[PDB]
């Protein structure tokens, strides 16, 4: 029932989270916000289609999201 242009809306919004800049505070604030929005999305996903390929979008994106955000965090101090 998950259809492929959610899928495919999901990874689109992943990408350009990732290519982003993240060189001036504004943009960190602002890519901070979006991995919350992609985690939300990504386990949203991840429930609708229940390696399995379920598991992707319960943990593994989530936890590189988590990951991503970390790091960010770890500039803005």
């Amino acid at each position: 029932e998950v259809t492929i242009e959610e899928i495919g809306e999901f990874h689109e919004k992943y990408l350009k989270l990732l290519f982003t800049n993240l060189e001036t505070h504004n943009d960190r604030k602002k890519a901070l916000a979006e991995i919350e929005k992609l985690k939300e999305e990504s386990i949203y996903l991840g429930e609708k289609l229940r390696k399995p390929m379920y598991k992707l979008y319960l943990y593994e994106y989530p936890d590189r999201l988590e990951h991503q955000k970390k790091i960010i965090l770890e500039k803005d101090t």
